[PDB]
């Protein structure tokens, strides 16, 4: 139970990028917190468990933080090889609305924010089919989403029975940082 949360079983396989494939029902270890489908859903994830009185808007946090880590991180990021795009023409995908963020931002934002991001990957029943971590911290203090379908994020909070750290935070350092982003 806890026993099981402690011995997942990590690969590091890309530099501060893990996955495993332990085989278990996301329902009985997590709450998922279902956000609106609506391209944003993993910045809404994000928020919904870094911020405590999130609401339909504070995905924009979320998204600025990823502008000022991209500014700093992309540039280095192997998936960045992929995407292709300048710094520039990338940030202005980003930032549309309803543009999907997957693993490249959660790899920046890990950076950015200092958190470990887990994303659990589910596919017509909720058994995990992999997961994927970006940071080195463990499930108890990760910030742990829900990817389902192609396309869509929740948010999954550890059922009380196991919850055991104090939680990631964004700062208000966080906030001025993100609302710098907004007036440059």
């Amino acid at each position: 139970p806890m026993d099981f949360l402690r011995s997942l079983d990590w690969t590091q396989v890309i530099a501060g990028q893990y996955v495993s494939n332990p085989r278990f029902n996301i329902s009985d270890y997590f709450e998922i917190v279902r956000q609106p489908g609506d391209g944003n859903c993993f910045y809404h994830s994000i928020a919904e468990l870094t911020m405590p009185n999130k609401t339909d808007h504070s995905y924009h946090y979320i998204k600025r933080l990823t502008e000022s880590a991209a500014r700093k991180y992309y540039q280095e990021e192997p998936e960045a090889r992929l995407v292709g795009l300048s710094l520039e023409d990338y940030l202005k995908r980003m930032l549309s609305d309803n543009e999907w963020g997957s693993t490249l931002e959660a790899s920046m934002l890990a950076k950015e924010m200092g958190i470990t991001i887990i994303i659990w990957t589910v596919a017509a029943s909720d058994e995990v089919e992999a997961g994927i971590k970006f940071g080195d911290g463990d499930v108890f203090t990760a910030v742990n989403l829900l990817h389902s379908g192609q396309t869509h994020f929740d948010a999954l909070r550890i059922l009380p029975q196991f919850e055991t750290d104090t939680r990631e935070a964004l700062s208000l350092m966080d906030r001025v940082i993100a609302v710098d982003q907004l007036t440059s």
